[PDB]
């Protein structure tokens, strides 16, 4: 979707002051909150935790949270419990009532959040095969006067009416979360998720169930899931398994959702997080799942090349070339005209960014400066390896940002004109062969082999030295890159030297046509 | 208990008018209704049926009832459910079950009343309460049982009734609800450990020790390993043709959360035996927490020395004929024409009574008798004598070889003109005396008007039989003559503190009831 490390949704409490009563408080897409990057996924998300810390109590000040979270119920899919990258769950307080009679506000009930968050969003995934993910899921409901969800939460405290139904409520007493052993057909403890991810076809399906207390089949299914995978993200729908027919509907899971979204985390996407909001705005869900406890394709490139030390770091990215993720904050690259330039301060003081180009849509590259640090960056969404064209002669044209020196330093931005930085590449896909040239003043020569949706080769200053306007002699510099966008219209790469002349360069070119 | 042909309990519907809402409606002992004696036990009880007939509907007017019941005066759909204990299904004397309508909602805003849900009854009723039972042995009875619950806001019983319509909250949970979908009542074959279809009862009656035990279970839908669920065990003492005791909720746990209503014991199990030798029975109870009422019925296997537990007879004057009366093992409760006439509000007594034959006139004796009552009964005009008593257990029959009993008798005799004489304590009026040799199984005595009769007989178990005769000589009012009068009687109360009997004849007639007390 619009990408992020995580999302949280707060419980609602309904005003029941007589004469100024809200009959209902619905959930809204706008209610979703970003969590930010967690240092430790097992801990509560910091922004929302701080909110709850300040929530007033009167008799019980503790924060209660999902049992596997960092402060004897269980909530886990057996064989799939050792999360390292992604956590979902809930936390709350027995919040004091708001009793503001002269402003006509009375509110009572728990206050808290459901959430998921993760670290290390994936840049590679299995190339093929169907893989089973299991884990947990959580929910929070709207509030409506007279409403109860007695099938899921015993309504002695007006859960669903005065404050949201949620999966952490003390009266959620129909799951097996407190039992000591499992029935033969239980998937685990409490509310659990089961997803089948088809990396071959870039899609996934799943089921969200409750494992039922034993006091006849022991689970109940509330949703099935369907989603398309794009890069490290996925988007789709949730289908309510029991909606309204012969029943008056004793639970909140009665409407489909068209807003299922999530993403993969970890080295090869072995964990995932997701959320959705029901179309009738009655229920929000978050969840997490992982491969069983213990060949790849690359879906994106996102790198930072630091000048001062010529070093190259991987950046996080949510499979969106136009969204630059640095230091856990998200910097957009298009203003909701070749190249571009601007600065940005969140909430390092400010970020200065120069980005190219206007004609590129799956690939962005340029300059990044913190304040003072300076780096180049490149990020792109790789084309599916199965979409790599077979054409034997393909020309790409564009530019590049350059920083090089054997004595004094030369720096040159990218440009469309005139004798400024220019790049050209000819690719023989059939041969798995790639070559091209970068010129400043009319010089590097690059040979490489294509592998899947990526390439790898060398860049040399040739013979001998370059200019510095003193000869810089770079030869056998490792060059890595990729093809971005559908059907590989855009391509990009970078190189650092060494692995008395230095060099750091990002470049990107666009495909032509007869 | 207090005896009767049957009992019914109505479903509750909770008021949910906002602002005037009942959060709960509990069941009460006072909610039990007498059914009266059914002409045909397979039919619905008439009083309660009439109530349900008048219950308003708006879309579906049918009365739904237990599958083995007579639809009678009422229809169905998607229907072949069963509710039966296999091998024990051919009831003739006693039926239990339920009947109901999809009642219209009461929508009376102007009286702040909103009520919705089914309206109906559970019940059992029987005919021919037993005057004899097997003398000994343990006997298996099986059958069915039914329940109705209280109503409470937010409450559901999802383990027994799928709560889509707020069963247990807006209207009573009950065993006939359309959403009782977890029993096997609709299945076509039985698992090998099912006792039958739907909710069934299993009782072991120990006639030797005058007690019984039992189990009430559900036979579960097959949707490995066991296919029934037990909700109660039962324990009761038998007294005459009645039994009383307790029900014990099988799963009350402690910690709950209790998805069914059967969570509390009951100290009010009561029922009775029906049929020639008590081969069928009916029972009811109300849970101590007033959350559930149960009724049921059971019978010996579908197709033995007997003991007599009571005598209850009517001797009609005009035709000198003798009919058995129904009785619920209670000497002080006179049951005639299906209605119950109490006999205690001073020797003898007299009074009249009209139920709801115009009125009944009764003269009853005596004040010192507690397991035996006898006197005059008149309908309006018909006239009869009656006697009824609770027999002493044959095993309690004393061995004493010389025992005197003293009392009186009511007399009606004539060879020409008629002589009638009430019973009395004094003076030369009717007086009776008996000497009994239990060891000899021998009994004799005399009735005198002041002239007399003389009775002799032998003793079989807890009853006696023999003959009575005038002096002949003759009698008074002019003389009447009696010879070889057929005499029947019994011993009543613990260790036979009491005894009584009667005779009819058969140009002289005679009809006499008598009762005496031990000295
Ligand atoms: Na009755």
């Amino acid at each position: 979707d619009q990408g992020g490390y995580g999302f949280a949704m707060r419980l609602k409490r309904r005003n029941w002051y007589p004469g100024a009563e809200e009959s209902e408080v619905k959930l809204n897409e706008s209610d979703w909150e970003a969590t930010g990057l967690p240092t430790k996924p097992k801990e509560l998300p910091k922004r929302q935790k701080s909110v709850i810390e300040k929530v007033e109590t009167d008799g019980d000040s503790d924060i209660y949270s999902s049992p596997y979270l960092t402060p004897q119920p269980k909530n886990q899919a057996t064989g799939h419990e050792n999360f390292q990258y992604v956590y979902s769950g809930w936390f709350y307080k027995h919040a004091a009532s708001e009793k503001d009679f002269s402003n006509k506000k009375i509110k009572s009930g728990d206050d808290g959040y459901i959430f998921y968050h993760g670290e290390k969003p994936s840049r590679q995934l299995p190339a093929s095969g169907k893989v089973i993910y299991k884990g947990v899921w959580h929910f929070v409901t709207d509030t409506k006067k007279g409403q109860d969800f007695r099938e899921i939460i015993q309504p002695s405290k007006k859960q669903g009416d005065r404050y949201s139904g949620f999966s952490g409520d003390g009266s959620e007493e129909y799951s097996n979360k407190n039992e000591s052993t499992l029935k033969d057909d239980h998937e685990g403890y409490g509310f659990t998720s089961n997803l089948e991810v088809d990396f071959g076809n870039k899609k996934l399906t799943g089921k969200l169930i409750r494992n039922n207390a034993s006091l006849d089949k022991h689970t109940t299914q509330y949703y099935s899931l369907d989603a398309q995978i794009t890069g490290n993200r996925f988007n789709g729908t949730a289908t309510a398994t029991d909606k309204k027919e012969n029943e008056t509907k004793l639970h909140p899971f009665v409407s489909d959702s068209s807003s299922l979204s999530g993403g993969f985390f970890g080295p090869q996407g072995e964990e995932l997080g997701f959320r959705f909001l029901s179309d009738d705005q009655k229920v929000a869900v978050v969840g997490s799942a992982k491969t069983k406890d213990k060949k790849l394709t690359t879906v994106l490139d996102a790198v930072e090349l630091t000048l001062n030390d010529k070093k190259i770091k991987n950046l996080d990215n949510f499979s969106n070339a136009a969204q630059l993720v640095v230091d856990g904050i998200m910097i957009p690259l298009l203003p909701k005209e070749f190249t571009r330039k601007f600065e940005h301060t969140p909430e390092t003081k400010t970020y200065e960014v120069e980005v190219c180009c206007s004609n590129l849509n799956y690939l962005k590259y340029g300059m990044l400066t913190r304040k003072v640090e300076q780096s180049m960056f490149l990020q792109g969404e790789r084309t599916d390896e199965k979409e790599i064209p077979t054409d034997q002669n393909v020309v790409y044209r564009g530019s590049w940002y350059g920083h090089i020196a054997n004595g004094t330093s030369w720096s040159g931005n990218a440009s469309d004109k005139e004798g400024g930085n220019r790049a050209e590449f000819t690719v023989n896909f059939a041969d798995k062969k790639i070559t091209g040239k970068l010129t400043a003043e009319n010089t590097f020569t690059i040979e490489g082999m294509i592998q899947g949706n990526g390439f790898e080769g060398t860049a040399k200053t040739a013979e001998s030295g370059f200019d510095l306007d003193p000869k810089a002699y770079i030869t056998d510099a490792k060059v890595k890159g990729g093809f971005y966008g559908p059907k590989a219209e855009e391509l990009g790469g970078w190189f650092a030297y060494p692995g008395a002349s230095s060099a750091t360069v990002v470049f990107g070119a666009k495909r032509q046509q007869p």
